[PDB]
């Protein structure tokens, strides 16, 4: 089995030098994938083995050196397997990339930081290899910038950092398979200790294999398109997994690294730094399956994870808390708690001493954790309880003062230091999780709200609220705000839409407000959106009302957005219930989607400029929220860059960012991964406030302007107005495919009978995502940059005087390069052959040779002769990963030409070795070529992670 | 603050040199005693933190020149202290002591080991840096021994090493501070890590002396003498420290042993290599605390912890087992199991699909062991319940079973490999800790069953039970046992006594038998205590019965041992109740509080002797219960040679042996040293199964016999026959205020009117442990080894002989010198001189010279000028303690005249910065925990 001779080589001549000295990516990989080989050849026999071996070679070969021969060598392997052997191939290359992705992981997260390496400027802060740690940062404000470090210490008391995760756009992955790849990546990490015993190692290997076995044995099909409540439970996954624990520690160190600048004091342990936002089960935006039980449901689930957490925490905590010499409160509590009936420690104590008063005080807080678990799961498995409220938690302040009264007592008696330990961490998770772990924030079209208002309205025969002028519709919903009587019953036609509008605000109003975020409007265009939404919370008897955010989608809402928010703010109504605070949100791929990147990332930095001005005009403080898709969404080193760059004053201690489901993996899957994530957003938050980017000289403003038009000129005129631009989407694109299986949960289109406009950008994304092509990403760039080279020789070297000083420039460039990175053109053209009309092949070619066209001026642009030439690691990685993703690249086209086409009849081969076949019984496709495909999409997906 | 620099020239010029070249033991002792001493400083102030630094200073000192004028300075420094700040400096040593423990432990644990610092004989194995681990136990087997690996494999199979817990005959430590003692050892040995960044250093610097001062911020007084439950609620810490991961951690390092001599089977999950027995809540000799309802508890306390740690265990395994491919049974078991009624993995999952059918087996466990351990906490808390036994684990068999079929249908679909994960770590924690994790035993003295038994035949008008024969009883038991009519009923006058037996066997009763190990009878002496109490077992109708368990205590109790089992084999009735299997219990303390530890020693060989002659000859199993005092009762490395060393075919694949209470925290608070622990029982049993020690040359029988002769002569003429002897033993030593406080929840005598031989062995061992001088454990051996010199020259020859090549006396000296090395007789002689008559002094003097003449013997024996001349380890830590353990020594002798004589004033200093019995119980605890375990 001199078989591994062979992967080594091709690994090697993949990755051929090494990114650093500890640079041991290749070597993981390798030790990875052999064993992953003999497991496969273990359990489906020698030559299936021997044909996925034969197939990841010639992949690597492709990657090396792009041989098209190479991708005609994989498809004539691949078209003649039976759906069995097809089943096998994919599930193996999913398989194999996924412990790629382990592999990449590990490397990062033990890659020692360099610090030679580091060049001086902000440049270092798009890598993690060279950005600044969180006292690093402390040393650049302090000495470059001569602020005190009282400043810097009440910059960041006041700081909060809100990371939102949302659902998955494709497979957000079991729970059970995240702790598999646990498993795996800590038995790599443990078999590279320099220090380890034979007898340890041997079994460490045995437990490797054992673990690539189970997460391959497991299948990833078959029962629900999981319900909003799994995909929720799955989402909330990262919390037992790292961010519970990561939260304290990661304060902690910031404790220390403000002690290493002369501050005595620590961060106050109920200050919000870290906060966490969920959409999960509340963005009902074009998904039918979000319903108003959806919502009811994840918000009791929440309360009770958090309970069940703070549950086992506590118990630890009363161990520790075992200190007899305390305040006079906290004795006064103690003999009071004596007064009663000790039921969950009767393993610990069959009944605790009024000489240890903290375990007094803190075992009734277990009690009371322990009645919150159980009426929440009561509430949420019957409707009712019989749990009185008065023996739960109903508000965080209720949990917080025995904590706050044990910390003081502590303190007072000269143990601070037994108060900071378990304890403090304790105050810090209520803190920092509350009752809920997560807030949910509500989304909804703003349509749902017009049409509502719209049978309102013609219920009272004043007429369409539709029809009504923006004026019209502004003063009539300002006289019902301001005025006393309620505006609707039991008594009115209600269309099934509207009553899930409606319920939804009923279910709102039912449930404590430390549940909730914000209610995010799609599709905002006019403040009568957001006083809209405002009116129905009222009327709905939502007590504590959310904060209405507009999310203003396209460019004219974009443009239009300042004059919208000015308006809302000089109206009294509104500026006093708003109490000086207003958050608007942004979504870089909606935007895109619209108007093309470029356009759309620069019309972004202005309506953030405008939308600042307009919050110190009526001094209110503004809090921009970054939906998917920006250069804040990417994964690890990029994000402090990205953070960095935002215009002035748009952060100013209160960052809101989607972590996208893509990335949520790679950054909270690994206790490293998770700490620097919330290092790198701290920091980036704490200097941005204090240390802007540089303001824009004009002729960079009116370049892009230009750049901005003549880019949506081209991409409009390619996606909008080519008529057969359509036809070939839907050809050489599994578009259609991707809406009609069971990857995500929402609709593809808002309108089935639409064009492009009513397609969503997610699955706008994703379709060109999956041939490799990214479409969507770099559309418009090759026209601007070329438009503005030929108007005057020299722009150029401004371009690349923008891209080397003004860093929103270089973030978004970058970006850009990355996706071409992760961009194949020769795939695409493979799609073309397989499943686009004769005909429209020169169409699809005309679009390569833009694609081949921007990537050059990309390059010209940055600086670079290669792609990533500056990040030879991403470019290290990507690599690899590349190595696997282009097989399911073939394989997904040729099942594609195999579903769509009947009359394709192939020369298939004999089945290979013992079934996954009789996994999708009830499918109208082939016995397995359905499965095929979503094993391809998902794999794909999983390959190429994040691009726009 | 360059005070610190004083300690640390301090502690190395205690321990000069280094025992090795990763030897940070003094390193790591200055680390923590600077940190504590700063946390003292900012608690109670400058002035009190310099005190207790000069009392430190004085201790290392004295440990260094052994001066007695540096215990005129430690004295004249503590009598000069009101009761506030003499609690304050004796809690203060006591934590220091601790913290000496602890960097102890984690030396020994990241101790690596010299391979070439092997000598290649058995004292290899008296040693942890050189005993043989498994693996070298194995190629020991093979090669030396020509075993197959089959035989070897086989052998093991059929293992089993049973570890009984005991109460701690003084502060059973609370759980708290075990944890506590955990962080410490944690942050110590990660402040170590030669790769730790300087923030984790800094944080890791903080975190260490947080859990210092939070140690010794608790109180460790007042409530209770904690009761039986809470006792024992603090005995089954271990299982959550270290034990219950880290037996499936062991287990599985078996199996790589075995691969690599080629075995590929594994040791079956259901094998019990490892077992717990637990003597908490079970143990009624002399021990009235102890009653049937703290029985009962603490059996369902042990179910519920039990029944907690499958159930938090099993849902990883449910996360783990996410297949679909499987056996058709397991898959008719899984469509079988999803028609029912989920309640308990709502977090996790709405339900379970059938596609995954380990995961709906699986499950089902996890909701059978939520209602199992639900089930024992109501009757625990009330006394019935209302969950079905129906809807619970009740035995063993019904846990496995499911689980089986889970591994049999993985491996079916060639997913072995997965199975031997998690689910096999699950089986072997099933198998090993079953229902209850430990097993109780039973213990009670064979006296109580005459009363009960007397009362029986006196209200049948048959005559009195106890005024009758021995062979009387043993025929009128065989009676009955053969009969098949009742005995008694609720009709029987029951004293509180006869009540308390009775219903004792009631409770065993109402309870599942897996939670249940032996009935041990105390002061056995004939067939008819056996008889006894497998009759009152019966006739209470134990459905399954325990196994009876003679305590063979006296010397003469030994010598009629053999022909006692003898008999009660020869009888039809109990050789068909026994199965085969005979356990017999000997108690290496108590025989030496009877006749001196020499004498009890080789008594205790030649008993184990007979015992196996007989054992044969009628074909059962015989297990020799070792109790407390052993040689196998120390703690590391010493255990494997002592188990190497006991009489050939006495094991025989089942080693039964106590863990000491003094010995717990340093053979299973740490994930190494339980490993370690766990792996030299299992080893040394496995080999001594297979290369029995050599047999004794006659000529040292003869020896051992004469020494014995004169031994006893001189234990019983001194600790018996001298008529003032009482009277020394009762001012020389604390036993008096022992007995009295609240130290052990036991009586130190069974009838308090008697002289010695009603003292119990504990107390007896304790006393003299508190002066330094543990006269319990060497007395005796300076005339036997003075005689038998004097009686011929070249018999010290022979003796050396013996030291060198034969293991049991190898290991009778070692322990006899170990415990010298924790013996000072300048610390008797202060106690001397405060506390005992002058008129008396002579009579300590000359015991004394008693001790210093014994030592010197043993030297010669061993062939040692200096005490712990061939474990240096040992030698160094024991040394480090000393300076510690001196100063709590002082301030308890001087306490101690302070509290006997109230005519005694001394001249107070004023009190040192923000009641002497409180004093005293500090000293006690501080000296019990540093000297650990002697004899
Ligand atoms: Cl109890
Ligand atoms: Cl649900």
């Amino acid at each position: 089995l001199e078989k591994m001779a062979s992967i080594d080589v091709h690994l090697r001549q993949l990755v051929p030098g090494k990114v650093s000295e500890d640079d041991k990516l290749v070597e993981y990989d390798a030790l990875l994938l052999d064993r992953f080989l003999d497991i496969l050849q273990d359990l489906h026999g020698e030559d299936l083995r021997e044909t996925v071996q034969e197939l990841y070679e010639h992949s690597a070969e492709y990657e090396g050196k792009h041989e098209p021969k190479k991708l005609e060598e994989l498809g004539s392997v691949l078209t003649s397997l039976d759906p069995g052997d097809s089943i096998v191939i994919a599930k193996a290359f999913s398989h194999m990339l996924n412990l790629a992705n382990l592999a990449e992981e590990v490397q990062i997260a033990y890659r020692r930081r360099i610090k030679k390496l580091k060049k001086g400027d902000f440049v270092d802060e798009s890598s993690a290899t060279t950005e600044s740690d969180l006292e690093e940062t402390f040393k650049k404000l302090v000495g470059d910038l001569n602020k005190s470090p009282e400043e810097i210490f009440d910059a960041l008391k006041n700081q909060t950092v809100d990371l939102v995760l949302t659902a998955h756009p494709t497979q957000s992955v079991r729970r059970s398979l995240l702790q598999k790849h646990g498993r795996i990546r800590d038995c790599l990490a443990q078999l590279y200790a320099k220090d380890i015993t034979p007898d340890d190692k041997q079994e460490l290997d045995e437990a490797l294999q054992r673990e690539i076995q189970a997460a391959f044995r497991t299948d990833e099909i078959k029962r629900t398109p999981p319900t909003p409540q799994d995909e929720m439970r799955a989402g909330m996954s990262y919390f037992h997994e790292t961010i519970w624990k990561g939260v304290p520690k990661f304060l902690r160190r910031v404790d220390t690294a403000l002690k290493n600048i002369g501050i005595e004091e620590r961060v106050p342990y109920n200050a919000p730094l870290i906060q966490f936002s969920s959409w999960m089960g509340g963005d009902r935006d074009g998904n039918p399956r979000v319903t108003p039980e959806v919502t009811r449901d994840v918000c009791l689930l929440a309360r009770m994870m958090a309970a069940t957490m703070y549950f086992n925490q506590i118990e630890d905590l009363m161990f520790e808390m075992s200190m007899w010499r305390c305040n006079d409160e906290l004795r006064a509590r103690a003999d009071e708690v004596h007064a009663n009936s000790a039921k969950h420690y009767i393993e610990f104590w069959k009944s605790i001493p009024t000489t240890e008063p903290y375990r007094v005080i803190l075992g009734d807080v277990r009690d009371k954790l322990y009645h919150t678990r159980e009426r929440a799961h009561q509430l949420l498995s019957n409707g009712h309880s019989d749990v009185p409220v008065e023996a739960t938690f109903i508000n965080l302040e209720q949990f917080l003062e025995p904590l706050e009264l044990c910390y003081r007592s502590l303190c007072s008696c000269g143990d601070r230091p037994i108060a900071d330990g378990s304890l403090l961490d304790f105050l810090r998770q209520v803190s920092t999780f509350g009752l809920s772990l997560v807030r949910l924030d509500i989304r909804q079209e703003s349509d749902r709200h017009t049409d509502v208002l719209d049978a309102i309205t013609t219920h009272l025969d004043i007429g369409s609220y539709r029809e009504w002028s923006e004026e019209r519709r502004q003063e009539w919903l300002l006289s019902e705000l301001s005025g006393k009587r309620p505006l609707f019953g039991s008594d009115l036609p209600k269309t099934e839409e509207i009553a899930d509008v409606l319920d939804t605000f009923h279910v709102i109003a039912e449930l404590p407000a430390d549940s909730f975020g914000a209610y995010i409007i799609s599709m905002a265009t006019a403040p009568s959106d957001v006083l809209a939404v405002e009116l129905l919370q009222r009327e709905c008897r939502v007590k504590q009302p959310l904060r209405v955010v507009p999310l203003f989608e396209k460019l004219a809402d974009l443009e239009a957005a300042p004059a919208a928010v000015a308006r809302l703010f000089s109206v009294d109504w509104y500026k006093n219930r708003i109490n000086g605070k207003q958050e608007v949100m942004i979504g870089y791929s909606d935007s895109g989607k619209d108007a093309g990147r470029l356009s759309a990332a620069w019309q972004l930095y202005k309506a953030q400029e405008e939308l600042v001005k307009v919050a110190k005009e009526y001094g209110v403080k503004l809090t921009m929220f970054h939906g998917r898709g920006g250069t804040v969404g990417r994964g690890g080193g990029p994000t402090h860059l990205a953070i960095l760059s935002q215009p002035p004053d748009t952060i100013n201690g209160s960052l809101r960012v989607t972590v996208q489901g893509e990335v949520i993996e790679q950054s909270f899957g690994e206790e490293h991964l998770c700490f620097r994530t919330l290092q790198r957003f701290t920091a980036a938050t704490l200097e941005h406030g204090m240390r802007p980017p540089i303001s824009p000289k004009p002729e960079w403003r009116a370049l892009l302007d230009e750049m901005a038009v003549v880019a949506t000129e081209e991409y409009r005129s390619v996606v909008f107005q080519e008529p057969r631009f359509v036809e070939y989407f839907r050809l050489a694109t599994p578009e259609l495919e991707y809406g009609r299986m069971n990857i995500g949960s929402r609709p593809s289109k808002r309108k089935p009978s639409g064009g492009i406009e009513s397609l969503r950008a997610i699955p706008w994304i994703f379709a060109w995502i999956q041939t490799r092509f990214h479409l969507p990403v770099w559309l418009g760039f090759g026209s601007a940059i070329r438009h503005v080279i030929e108007k005057d020789v020299r722009n150029l070297h401004m371009l690349q005087d923008m891209y080397q000083h003004w860093p929103f420039f270089r973030v978004t460039i970058d970006l850009i390069e990355m996706v071409f990175a992760k961009g194949d053109p020769g795939i695409a053209a493979l799609y073309d052959k397989l499943l686009v009309s004769e005909e429209l092949w020169p169409f699809g070619e005309k679009l390569r040779a833009n694609f081949e066209e921007t990537k050059k001026l990309i390059l010209q642009t940055a600086g670079h002769k290669d792609l990533l030439e500056g990040d030879p690691y991403l470019k290290q990685r990507l690599r690899l990963r590349d190595s696997y993703i282009t097989t399911l690249n073939v394989c997904q086209a040729y099942t594609l030409k195999r579903i769509r086409d009947p009359s394709y009849h192939v020369t298939l081969r004999p089945h290979i070795s013992k079934e996954l076949i009789e996994l999708n019984p009830t499918s109208e496709y082939a016995p397995g070529l359905e499965d095929t495909l979503i094993l391809t999409m998902k794999g794909i997906a999983a390959g190429l992670q994040n691009t726009g």
